[PDB]
């Protein structure tokens, strides 16, 4: 039987998430971006939300707290893209919310299709590997817990403490359909590269983010308040490569 911990990881998971995309008249590139971004906005208070339930992480220094969500936010969208567009479009469109799925014919701008197709090789990988839910489930923690300040955290022993509990709960989520030492262990190896792999594609979204961002008025690209102020407050820093990604390998 499934394990409390993931179950309980599945009872805090968000509710679905509308885009309020005004799905009559068509797209242009900047009315697309301004729907992802309202979607975005959205995402990141379910984050928070889900976080201030997901166990451990509330008793992690409060400083803490707010610094591993604005250091992942990018990360956990983009798994989630990817999650949902697996399972909804058997990873052949781009599922962002019911209300905003796209497919190849409304990605025209060639540099926001060349970012879905980066995107797209998550829900690629998902298909592939055929990840479970319950590993989808701890992956995602482990992304919250996957970047670091290079000095560290102030709870850094709670920390490492909760990221190993994590991590031996997607062992045992590995388990509960991969029998056998060695094809677990290999299993565990392939979702933990995953994990690895995400740091260089999310730097690319993390990239074009604060392109549009200081372009916004140029662009007609409308960002929210709290998104603002997580790209505000870490963004460059990030981008300038003043944080520890931690890996699972080499
Ligand atoms: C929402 C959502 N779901 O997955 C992803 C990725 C998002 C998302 C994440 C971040 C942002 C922030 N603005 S943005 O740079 O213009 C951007 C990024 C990064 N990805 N996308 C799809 C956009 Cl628009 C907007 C949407």
């Amino acid at each position: 039987l499934i394990p409390p911990l993931i179950n309980l990881l599945m009872s805090i998971e968000p509710d679905v998430i509308y885009a309020g995309h005004d799905n009559t008249k068509p797209d242009t590139s900047s009315s697309l971006l301004t729907s992802l971004n309202q979607l975005g906005e959205r995402q990141l208070l379910s984050v928070v939300k889900w976080s201030k339930s997901l166990p451990g992480f509330r008793n992690l220094h409060i400083d803490d707290q707010i610094t591993l969500i604005q250091y992942s936010w990018m990360s956990l969208m983009v798994f989630g893209l990817g999650w949902r567009s697996y399972k909804h479009v058997s990873g052949q469109m781009l599922y962002f919310a019911p209300d905003l799925i796209l497919n190849e014919q409304r990605m025209k701008e060639s540099s926001f299709y060349s970012l879905c197709l980066t995107m797209w090789q998550i829900p690629q990988e998902f298909v592939k590997l055929q990840v479970s839910q319950e590993e989808f489930l701890c992956m995602k923690v482990l992304l919250l817990l996957n970047t670091i300040p290079l000095e560290g955290l102030r709870s850094q022993t709670q920390f490492e403490e909760m990221r190993s509990s994590y991590i031996r709960e997607l062992i045992k989520a590995i388990g509960l359909r991969q029998k056998g030492v060695v094809s677990s262990s290999q299993r565990f190896y392939q979702l933990t590269k995953l994990l690895d792999n995400l740091h260089d594609l999310v730097k690319q979204l993390h990239l074009y983010c604060l392109n549009t961002f200081i372009q916004s008025r140029a662009l007609s690209v409308e960002f929210p308040e709290m998104m603002s102020e997580v790209i505000a407050a870490q963004l460059p820093k990030i981008l300038a490569g003043m944080v520890k990604p931690l890996l699972f390998h080499k």
